[PDB]
């Protein structure tokens, strides 16, 4: 003739997260950039022998 | 012979709420930002041997 509860009571859990993130970064850009492709000498020759 | 109730009278809760929420910020922005590239030397020759 017994009945059950209408539920338990549980435990309660009580939860701490801590994230920590750092970043750091450095750049340079430095000196002289000249130019690598540079035209070449030429030459041509044209007759008409006739 | 017995009869159920139409319903049963449950008991009734109340619930109270609080959210808080409190915002701040900073920004700043001073200085003097000057170029970091800017144009080079030049050198050029030209020549018509023939």
């Amino acid at each position: 003739l017994a009945t059950p509860s209408p539920f338990d009571m549980e435990k309660m859990v009580w939860l701490d997260v801590n994230i920590l993130e750092i970043r750091k970064s450095v750049l340079e850009n430095f000196g002289v950039d000249w130019s690598k492709q540079i035209p070449g000498p030429f030459a041509a020759f044209g007759k008409d022998f006739v």
